[PDB]
């Protein structure tokens, strides 16, 4: 029931397969951006790949495929290509997954046993395009079959070859100045502590750019507690944000903080070419995987602490005037030990933001995509609709829209402030951060258009 | 499609039911003992509550709900009054699951919305009956709550707020005479640490004793890394089992290891009089309640490395022969520091071992009910059926009987060496463990039977 020569296949048959597999797989709120956002950059430069040679100039960034005549540039021919190259891509990515994907191929008649890379024909360049992205990610340093540094045994993926270890215990701040993971709980009776998530992406190989050395942002002096006024003032602003919270902020920092339902209401700026939209989604996440990487290396070297381990410092046996927890409102005795950010508080260092890199990235890529700061991004949440407060927030119906890529990226900033998990400092040195690689990442996608190799890919 | 006047509660409506919610919740391996056991204890003791005044002397636990007419002791009475106690028990320990519970009682037939307390009626009965045991067991200690201490905010089930900390970390062995919390993964990309699960437990309220302080296991000397040969040798056992497993092994480890496929086997142990049954169980879960409870006092208080630890430390830097990993038999080139346990070891410090003291446990009231060292105990696997080498073991369809209380402790306790998750001491100081308190319940249980009330319960 899908129609090869006027739907696109990424909106209709393979984003509502992936989506769901991600949030089932890795996390129901689609909250671990390096993890999403690896999937993203893999699959959608894989339809890049597959669908170069039925455009007039453009090479691949992993493969080099060819040319074919304009006149096989059909809708059905790019469709066919996009769902050959998220095949392998998915099937490298997430194995377990192996029936949801052949199900991909075979609710809209292809064959998931056609593993043939004639580069004529639109399956044999989705297979060709595809398995080339898996052959040139699947050992790129982040570790994705935990083989790193000859692990033969118990592989898991994405475990850290690179030996990092926080100074801080979940259970002691020894160093208020360092990250310190959080004992966390889904409601079932079990604790963990966090880990840092994908510490070594820093040394994964980047796309747009050699080395994250040169997207070094400046040192969170603020984060030394030794700068007891700067360090103090922030968590102020953390708390009052806290205990200041409406409910339109509090929808603000839900959707900026799930990358699925932030990606959502960008419907609005999707273009109706198929080969325009595969461009636009290729530098868009293209730029989100490079801002991750450069993201987690700044996060790794300043290893900075989050809100939480701030506040429990600073305030250790006072009572806080905070959000007290789901449907509990702004209360005046929050013990500083339980304090807890309004969103969950990811599993790494505060220092910078991941989330506020990625939103200006991907602005900065949607300015040179549309020639200026207009754009329409949306968002509705019905009453009681949030994930945070179930049954409470918002108190009404709500819509957020915004139309100004870079109020947007502001409101981004603000709102891991207002969700708990970052102070200001972090949002604010993840813009200027976002705006590089958004467009070193346009800029990279551009050339490969235009016919131009550049990196070293390939 | 269930007969009132013929059938059982516990084993057609709501052990299928209760079962998939423990294993969706907490864990998909039945494996979190003081949880599940908790759930165990709980309902079924709210089971010999609701039907005690059909049994000509029987005075509850929890509460005294008086005397009924023989006339009224029918198994359709007992079956109404056990679904409406277990109703108001589960709605409590797992409120998420209301539309389950709801559920259980729509599905033969019964009013969820029955508030009746009135102790002529078997709905009134079972209701007062799971009340007393909500009401008894909600602040009993373990913090099922999240409200010890006062906490008013961020209340999360079963949280430890008795300040147990680690002196070992994931990432560095301090003290190889402690506990080390282990690094886990699901697969996922992600990665947690262990924290030990209802650190608290050793304080929470017992049935058939006042306090476990009074039932102190030996003290474990071989996990003493400075008194070095009798570390490595106990380290030494752990490594030849693992490399030494056979499919009977590896069969018998999982079945201990999971707590209702452990209850699964004894369907060749079950009444036909319901009344009988109720009371069989309630002895068994008192008693599987009251050795955690003991156990984990004694683990808190030795606070003992788990064997994972031992060998990092013994042979950091060396490869060694151990099971491989999953479908990978023995190998000779297991490094050290990813040396894993067949089963996944448990969030707890590691002596003495939980799971034996509750076989052992188990064991005792099955002698004191059947007279003797007689049982008939048996576990079928298909090829292929294991949960922790799924389509590798066990090579052929196999069947494991125990005839013998003894000999079953006995691989209980084995199977957890051949688990890789404990030392050989661990297993057996449970055995007298798990024989005192299996003792201790079948008395405080008979007593109650026989209209003698005992203990501190109501
Ligand atoms: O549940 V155990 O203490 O035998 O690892
Ligand atoms: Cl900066």
């Amino acid at each position: 029931a899908f129609d090869f020569t006027e739907g696109n296949s990424a909106l209709e048959v393979i984003y509502p397969r992936v989506g769901p597999a991600v949030r089932k797989h890795i996390n129901q709120v689609a909250m671990d951006g390096t993890l999403v956002l690896r999937v993203s950059a893999l699959m959608e430069s894989s339809w890049f790949d597959a669908t170069a040679p039925y455009h007039p100039t453009a090479v691949g960034i992993h493969s080099d495929l060819g040319r074919r005549p304009a006149s096989e540039a059909t809708q059905k021919n790019l469709n066919t290509a996009m769902l050959y190259s998220t095949y392998r891509v998915m099937q490298s990515l997430m194995p377990t997954y192996d029936a949801q994907w052949r199900e991909m191929l075979t609710s809209v008649g292809l064959d998931p046993d056609d593993d043939s890379t004639d580069r004529t024909t639109p399956v044999g360049l989705g297979n060709a395009a595809g398995n080339a992205v898996v052959e040139k990610r699947e050992n790129d340093g982040m570790n994705q079959l935990g083989n790193e540094g000859g692990q033969k045994y118990h592989q898991r993926p994405y475990s850290d070859y690179t030996g990092y270890k926080p100074v801080n215990t979940p259970y002691d701040i020894r160093n208020p100045s360092r990250w310190q993971p959080a004992l966390v709980s889904t409601g079932n009776g079990i604790f963990t502590a966090q880990s840092f998530v994908t510490a070594q992406l820093g040394r994964a190989k980047p796309y747009s750019f050699a080395d994250p050395k040169d997207l070094l942002v400046s040192k969170p002096r603020s984060s030394n507690h030794r700068n007891r006024a700067a360090y103090k003032r922030q968590a102020e602003e953390v708390l009052r944000a806290s205990a200041n919270l409406t409910d339109e902020q509090k929808l603000k920092a839900e959707f900026f903080n799930d990358k699925l339902i932030f990606a959502s209401g960008f419907m609005g700026e999707i273009s109706d070419d198929l080969m325009e939209f595969i461009h636009s989604a290729t530098a868009s996440h293209i730029a989100g995987f490079d801002v991750m990487l450069a993201s987690w290396y700044n996060k790794r070297k300043y290893d900075a602490p989050r809100p939480f381990t701030a506040i429990r410092y600073l305030y250790a046996g006072q009572k806080l005037r905070a959000w007290g927890g789901p449907g509990k409102g702004t209360v005046d005795d929050m013990p500083a030990e339980d304090w807890q950010s309004y969103l969950q508080v990811s599993d790494h260092p505060e220092y910078p933001s991941g989330s506020t890199a990625f939103c200006a990235a991907q602005a900065e890529v949607g300015k040179l995509v549309g020639g200026g700061d207009r754009t329409d991004i949306r968002y509705d949440v019905e009453k009681g609709g949030s994930y945070i407060e179930p049954g409470v927030t918002p108190a009404k119906d709500t819509s957020i829209r915004w139309t100004d890529w870079n109020e947007m990226v502001d409101d981004c900033a603000k709102s891991r402030v207002w969700g708990g998990v970052h102070f200001k400092a972090a949002t604010e040195a993840s813009k200027g951060l976002g705006a590089k690689v958004g467009e070193s990442s346009y800029r990279y996608v551009q050339s490969h258009i235009e016919g131009k190799q550049v990196g070293s890919m390939r």
